[PDB]
């Protein structure tokens, strides 16, 4: 059955099914979009047939190949139509990347060698969709940031904001300074795949440490030669600046000058961004000038990044409308989720949600700050792919599964239950949290209750969990040897090992629940004490960083309900034999 991310806005199924045809002719191959003609040319290794097969059309308007189609196509900025039926077959786009987001579109329809009946008519809600490398950590190497571009097509992303903490010539002070031949011809790479693939890569400036003519001369002359190499899209960031750079009419005086005199004057710039000093409500002064003076002078046509009500937030209606109000033009979102700097012993791999569905025309951009693992992060960016292109018929929970499904097909139900269990970012000094565990909630919560006040425990929830823990195990040991995205393994390996070792502890704690004599309950006892030995070991040594070191799993519900369980039989035992067991569930060696 159909399913497609993110969700077209206009679909119609016929409940009918075509082959992909054996011998086609194909119309328009010569004047469409390269980069769609190079995906159809993929999907088809049937015969090009000059005067037989079924007629393939491919085209932007204004075509000769889809004059016929021309009423159908929307009238939208990367909008198409698509149809597929006993006849014929129509991918065209309103312009060029409309296209090929027909193309990616009609990838995903094609299974088996078949193709449903289909008619589609879409395009973005939101202008602008995609994510900013944005996190503090390790920064993602040269493949991971090819391997994004190629998902970021694939899920009509069409923004990449560009800057590898390893690279010194979009900050201070090597921003004034070309590019080395080496790192020029990388960042070239870059910008090829990001074209290839119908993405902008902005190229974001960060020159807020280092305000007279010839500083502003220096970022001009920049600018150009990041043109030379290719870049059309650019960004600059004033998040950084104090003292009198903080002046809002001089950010705005030199963005216009920009804008003026590089952006206005060459046939092809796509985005130009600012991030303001105020990026969100609560960092924001009421009682001073700083939003409202930069809404007022700079240029309309410069996009303005924001936050929301707090650094991180999901965005309402309300905190939208606050904003929008004082910079006079749709805010270009900046979501700090998934992004783990601040809590980087927990990885985020849950559902994308809490933000409101109604809001597209108030935004003109919508962006994810990602995580330091690159590959992790793409559950939250196909979600927000998703999430932009369609908000109205945004799905928090279908989309996570079909993300899961897509980045790890062979394995998807292992990393759904693993992905399931890592999603809160437990306390932190923004008070920022996630849901977690949701499907054993309800056991977890009856079976404490219970075990608690010494009323007995349903057997059916001490069986959800039993079947939890073995589930996670399985789970962990499967995605250990997964092959099918090493990358993705290597970036979680230190989690499933903790995450295998929290099942294991849940299993043996359960055990002394059930406790049929004191020696086996000791057996258990020790065992439990060497696993919480072994989780320590791992929290010291993998994922050490200056700030969160180290590795915490399944810490809303399953780890509390393992230790409060854990301490809880202890003092029964204790009672009842009159000894003196450690009840502590943080083992140390001092
Ligand atoms: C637009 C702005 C740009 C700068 N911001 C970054 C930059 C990098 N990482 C993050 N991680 C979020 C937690 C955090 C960390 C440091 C400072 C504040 C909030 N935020 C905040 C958003």
């Amino acid at each position: 059955n159909v399913s497609l991310q993110p969700p077209p806005q206009q679909l119609i199924v016929q409940n009918k099914t075509i082959d992909l045809p054996a011998v086609y002719q194909l119309n328009g191959g010569e004047e469409a979009n390269p980069h769609a003609v190079k995906v159809l040319k993929e999907l088809l290794s049937g015969k090009q047939s000059s005067k037989k097969g079924m007629l393939i059309s491919i085209g932007e308007k204004g075509d000769k190949s889809v004059r016929k189609y021309s009423r159908q196509i929307p009238d939208h900025k990367e909008g198409y139509y698509l149809s597929v039926n006993e006849k014929e077959i129509v991918l065209a786009g309103n312009d060029e990347r409309g296209t090929y987001y027909a193309l990616q579109t009609f990838a995903q329809l094609l299974k088996d060698g078949k193709l449903p009946e289909v008619e589609i008519k879409d395009y973005p809600s939101v202008r602008y969709r995609g994510v900013v490398e944005g996190f503090y950590g390790t920064p993602w190497s040269h493949q991971a940031r090819l391997s994004q571009l190629k998902f970021y097509g694939k899920n009509k992303m069409n923004t990449y904001i560009y800057g590898p903490k390893d690279d010194p010539y979009h900050s201070a002070p090597n921003w004034r300074l070309p590019y080395p031949d080496k790192e020029a011809a990388q960042l070239q790479e870059l910008v090829a795949v990001a074209n290839e693939n119908e993405v902008d890569f902005v190229w974001a400036i960060h020159p807020g440490q280092d305000w007279n003519k010839e500083d502003r001369d220096l970022l001009l002359a920049k600018f150009e030669k990041m043109y030379q190499l290719g870049v059309r899209s650019f960004a600059v960031f004033f998040d950084d600046i104090s003292g009198e750079g903080t002046n809002p009419q001089k950010q705005a005086e030199l963005l216009n000058y920009i804008d003026e005199k590089f952006a206005q004057v060459k046939p092809d710039i796509n985005q130009l961004v600012m991030c303001p000093t105020e990026y969100n409500k609560s960092w924001s002064n009421p009682n001073g000038n700083y939003l409202t003076t930069l809404g007022d002078k700079l240029n309309p046509s410069i996009q303005i990044m924001w936050t929301g009500d707090r650094v991180i937030s999901d965005i309402t209606r309300d905190g939208i409308s606050w904003i929008n109000e004082r910079i006079k033009r749709p805010a270009y979102i900046w979501w700090n989720f998934p992004v783990s700097d601040y809590v980087r012993d927990h990885l985020l791999l849950g559902p994308v949600y809490g933000n409101d569905t109604t809001i597209a025309k108030e935004m003109s951009g919508f962006v994810t700050n990602p995580m330091e693992h690159a590959e992790s992060s793409k559950i939250a960016i196909y979600s927000v792919a998703s999430y932009a292109w369609n908000p109205a018929k945004y799905d928090t929970w279908q989309t996570w599964k079909d993300a899961i499904r897509t980045i790890l097909p062979s394995a998807a139900e292992e990393l759904e239950c693993f992905a399931m269990h890592n999603s809160d970012l437990g306390p932190n000094g923004h008070g920022y949290r996630r849901e977690e565990s949701m499907d054993i909630q309800p056991a977890a919560e009856r079976f404490l209750k219970a075990f608690k006040e010494g009323k007995n425990y349903d057997k059916a929830d001490f069986e959800t969990l039993q079947y939890t823990f073995e589930r996670m195990k399985e789970s962990a040991d499967i995605l250990l040897m997964n092959t099918e995205n090493k990358p993705l393994i290597v970036e979680i390996t230190p989690w499933v090992h903790q995450f295998k070792l929290t099942a294991e502890m849940g299993e043996e704690v359960l055990k002394m629940v059930e406790g049929r004599n004191e020696s086996y309950f000791l057996r258990k006892y020790n065992h439990v004490k060497a696993l919480q030995q072994q989780m320590f070991y791992i929290d010291q040594t993998s994922n050490q960083n200056p700030y969160q070191p180290g590795v915490k799993t399944a810490t809303r519900v399953i780890k509390p309900l393992i230790d409060r369980t854990f301490a809880t039989v202890v003092k029964f035992f204790n009672q009842k034999f009159n000894a003196h067991l450690d009840a502590t569930t943080d083992y140390m060696p001092h």
